[PDB]
């Protein structure tokens, strides 16, 4: 057996693995990583944990009855182990049957998911490459991260904005006087990257602290971002940020402080927005006092913040939680409007930024080339979060960005690299709608709730059991890494590439799928490509084997540290207008006006959400800050040793304010039932004043562990927050998810003891 070290990467960073007798025994972070993630050891563990999928399995009821199977029992763990050949024969037969019987509209291939990095072993693209050869499929559009923001921004500033390079960190360090983190916790969220992360946000944050720059955080939770900076902390009732922003804008107009020149020369539609702000249209001036009545933030505080932002070089760095809510489009649209009134857009250190908390935005871009990877080669596309609406309403129409389409009639769903039975909203609704599917196939290397609900489960390998290549730095393009194989594939696990190649072979399309190339053949072609472009661009790169021997190639930064977003638009709006219909920032959109959507007006507007903390006639008393986990990447790593560090009596933790806990006779460490009209879950409480009164925090990603799959509304024993969320569109414009629009009640759990079954494999899978 092998003994030695091997370097590779992941969504958590670059690392060196120590291998002893063919087993990985430790992951040590890259010496050049400025801030490694404590989660790295959970990544190692995920390769060997009790929930690792060993063999290909088929649900017994499905094996026995096929389409006539009782579908209500999916998830009960009654699986039968089969050989790879029979499993592959079955999958290929089912794909062909559905394609022939129902056409491409019958196969849902959106397969949303974070998967693992890698240009070759991209499971979701490989799935689609195979389905394309099979006859076609229904795809998903957008994502769960910025579903609302990515649709509204192109109407306001002309581009998606959320996934674009930010004004460089060093520019902020030298110019910014006030840094505001609005609904953003960069310390927590910068641990991860879509491609390999360089953790560039930490050096930037540390430089701001060293400078003595003033930091203000607007978040209902006193996060580590607040603590690291000793920041001025404002806590609004969740879902009221728009009211606060209107109050600030009203103040700036009232005191005649706003930048009339910026407004006049760089925006369009402020004249149509002003009457609303003044209360002419509805007899309700949007004053700081009015904002206070809604948000709970003192009127004088709202006024002082506005005056401060107006007089200092201020950067508004906003997160995405506030748009993952009902009417989410309004949040960043109003933020940009407020930013316009301040008039600092395009100035070094001023304006706004929507990606400082994500994958290193702001970290200086190098002059390196882009790496390419394998490609894939009723409406045929639906907004990702409308997946259950589609299942329930085949043939019904839906609105999206000014167009109206019909839902296709789906009979099969194939999922890889994703965990919809954890990520999607309103679990109970989803569990029932899933019965409309004749066949559900899943590939994963961990027994997630999604894998447990499959008709056919195929064991995939992790990135550590294969070779790949990937970029370091979504925005910085720091370099290219050789993701070298660390250990041999465990049990009967196979790469998604091999599995799909075998299925395609059975469809008579093996050669079309593989292109006659093997793993290393594909990898070399991607590298050689980047190398051709590199040399043409003046960047020197080694030959393939030389690159592989060293394991990494880094690129030089030329002028990337000087980047200022919107500077050219500000310098000359005549030569460099924006990509909007007017060429200016659209505070009022004529196009959106023409759409006639009741839930998405033509300018930023405060609207009552479905449910909110202290809202009129609200039924439940507490808002659940269902945000991103500190110690998991969504659901990833829940089934590893890391869980021991945060579980409370074996359950997902629930942070609760001492006043809220006392009113209920709840003590620190108690197991509590969190419930509303949609569902009920058990969590373990940690009493802390970190969360504002009226708000509890239960992160998304907990592995749903239902008591009885056949019992409607069954209790989730572990703590999947999505058992409590509603499944509705942000509005007709974007149809984004509202995963953080959640109210619930909590009571100490005194019922019978439950046994956690989510972190051990199904008995038959052992
Ligand atoms: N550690 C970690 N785990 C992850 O799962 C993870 N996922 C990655 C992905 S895909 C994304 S998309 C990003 C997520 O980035 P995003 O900004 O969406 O993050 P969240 O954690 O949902 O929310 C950030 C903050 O918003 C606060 N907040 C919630 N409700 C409100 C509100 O109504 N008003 C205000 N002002 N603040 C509010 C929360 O309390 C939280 O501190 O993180 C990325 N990074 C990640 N890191
Ligand atoms: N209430 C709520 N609040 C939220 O803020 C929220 N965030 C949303 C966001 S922004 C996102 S992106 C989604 C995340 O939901 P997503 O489904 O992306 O979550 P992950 O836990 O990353 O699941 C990825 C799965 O891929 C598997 N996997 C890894 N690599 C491979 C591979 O190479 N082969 C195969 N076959 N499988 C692999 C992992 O083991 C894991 O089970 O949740 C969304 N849901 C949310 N709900």
């Amino acid at each position: 057996l092998a003994n030695g070290t091997v370097m590779s990467g992941s969504h958590w960073g670059v690392f060196t693995a120590t291998v002893e007798n063919g087993r990985a025994t430790a992951f040590t972070p890259w010496e050049k990583d400025p801030h490694p993630t404590p989660m790295l050891e959970g990544v190692l563990d995920s390769i060997y944990s009790p929930t690792r999928i060993k063999y290909p399995m088929v649900r017994r009821e499905f094996l026995e009855k096929g389409v006539n199977a009782d579908r209500s029992t999916r998830g009960n763990g009654d699986f039968v182990r089969v050989s790879w050949d029979q499993a592959l024969d079955l999958v290929a037969a089912e794909v062909k049957r559905v394609e022939e019987t129902y056409g491409p509209q019958g196969v849902f291939g959106g397969s949303y998911g974070w998967k693992s990095p890698g240009r070759l072993h991209n499971c979701t693209t490989l799935l689609r490459r195979m389905l394309t050869l099979a006859g076609g499929y229904v795809n998903g559009a957008g994502d769960y991260s910025t579903g609302a923001a990515q649709v509204i921004m192109p109407h306001v500033v002309g581009t998606l904005e959320v996934y674009e390079q930010q004004t460089a960190w060093p520019v902020l360090a030298e110019n910014t006087e006030v840094m505001v983190f609005w609904a953003a916790d960069p310390i927590k969220t910068s641990q991860i990257g879509w491609v390999i992360p360089e953790h560039g946000a930490y050096p930037g944050l540390e430089a701001l602290k060293a400078k003595g720059t003033k930091v203000i955080v607007i978040d209902p939770v006193r996060t580590k971002t607040v603590e690291f900076f000793g920041a001025d902390h404002v806590t609004p009732k969740p879902q009221t940020d728009v009211a606060i922003m209107l109050g600030m804008a009203h103040t700036l107009v009232a005191e005649d402080l706003y930048d009339k020149d910026f407004i006049a020369n760089y925006t369009s539609g402020f004249d149509k927005f002003l009457p609303y702000l003044m209360g002419e249209t509805d007899s309700t001036p949007k004053t700081a006092e009015w904002a206070s009545d809604i948000s709970g933030v003192p009127a004088e505080t709202i006024k002082e913040l506005a005056r401060l932002f107006k007089s200092k070089r201020t950067m508004l760095a906003a997160g995405w939680s506030m748009q993952r809510m009902h009417h989410g489009e309004q949040a960043h649209w109003m933020l940009v409007t407020l930013a316009s009134m301040l008039g600092q857009i395009g100035l070094p250190g001023g304006g706004f930024g929507l990606s400082y908390h994500y994958s290193g935005g702001g970290t200086p871009s190098s002059s390196g080339p882009a790496l390419s990877g394998i490609t894939d080669g009723g409406a045929s596309v639906i907004p990702v979060a409308r997946v259950v609406d589609m299942l329930e309403n085949p043939g019904a129409e839906f609105d999206f960005n000014g167009t109206r389409s019909k839902f296709p009639d789906v009979k099969m769903a194939y999922w890889v690299g994703g965990n919809p039975f954890v990520h999607h909203q309103d679990r109970n609704r989803m569990v029932k709608a899933w019965e409309k599917l004749e066949t559900f196939i899943v590939h994963d290397f961990q027994w997630t709730p999604t894998a447990r609900h499959a008709d056919i489960v195929l064991p995939a390998t992790t990135s550590y059991e294969r070779n790949d290549i990937e970029t370091i730095g979504d925005y910085s393009n720091t370099g290219i890494l050789a993701m070298k194989k660390i250990v041999e594939p465990l049990y009967e696990a196979r790469s998604d590439y091999d599995i799909f190649a075998a299925v395609a072979e059975r469809l008579g399309k093996g050669k079309e799928f593989t292109e006659g190339k093997d793993e290393m053949g594909w990898i070399k072609s991607f590298y050689d490509d980047a190398a051709k472009q590199g040399k043409a661009g003046g960047v020197e790169m080694p030959a393939f084997d030389a690159f592989w021997a060293e394991g990494i190639v880094e690129f030089p930064v030329t002028d990337g540290a000087d980047f200022v977003r919107y500077a050219s638009f500000r310098e000359d709006p005549l030569l460099n207008p924006l990509g909007t219909p007017t060429g200016l920032i659209e505070i009022y959109s004529k196009n959106i006006e023409k759409m006639g959507y009741d839930d998405c007006p033509a300018h930023p507007t405060w609207m009552e959400p479905l449910e909110r903390l202290d809202g009129p006639g609200a039924k439940y008393p507490l808002h659940i800050a269902a945000s991103h986990p500190f110690n998991r990447l969504h659901s990833q790593l829940n089934g590893t040793v890391l869980r021991e560090g945060y579980a409370v009596q074996g359950h997902e933790p629930c942070l609760m304010h001492p006043d809220d806990a006392a009113a209920r006779g709840i003590a620190d460490g108690d197991v509590v039932r969190v419930h509303n009209d949609r569902g009920q879950i058990l969590t373990g409480v940690k009493v802390t004043d970190a969360v504002m009164k009226g708000v509890i925090q239960i992160y998304e990603g907990g592995w749903y562990d239902p008591s009885d799959v056949t019992e409607a509304g069954t209790l989730d024993k572990y703590g999947d927050v999505n058992v409590l969320s509603a499944d509705i569109g942000t509005s007709k414009l974007a149809q984004g998810n509202c995963g953080q629009t959640v109210l619930a009640e909590v009571e100490k759990y005194t019922g019978p003891a439950v046994t956690l079954t989510g972190f051990v494999a199904p008995k038959a899978a052992e």
